[PDB]
């Protein structure tokens, strides 16, 4: 059965007015901004954004590349999808 979600988990993160994005759920670094309670850090692949999001819009990665993980027009996007399946615990510093 499933866990909660704990940093370094992969996933596509869907936010309002974009497609599902492979991402991961960040630690906070020492001396960093914390989220708001309920909310996990979410490091955006190709773009190297950050937001904070809720379980309801994240997808564990395995079970939904067959869904999500195909080309996307969308900037960042393919870099993304190369990071997360080629190096997705990198520092993208
Ligand atoms: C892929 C990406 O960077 N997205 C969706 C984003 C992340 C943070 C804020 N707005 C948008």
């Amino acid at each position: 059965m499933p866990h909660a979600f704990k940093p370094g988990d992969l996933v596509f993160a869907k936010m309002k007015g974009y497609p599902h994005w492979p991402a991961r759920i960040d630690d906070i670094a020492d001396g960093a901004v914390k989220p708001p309670p309920n909310k996990y850090p979410i490091f955006f692949f190709g773009t190297h954004e950050t937001a904070f999001l809720g379980p309801k819009d994240l997808f564990p990665y395995d079970k939904s590349k067959d869904k999500y993980g195909k080309p996307n027009k969308r900037k960042g996007f393919n870099e993304g999808l190369w990071e997360i399946q080629n190096n997705p615990h990198a520092s993208y510093s």
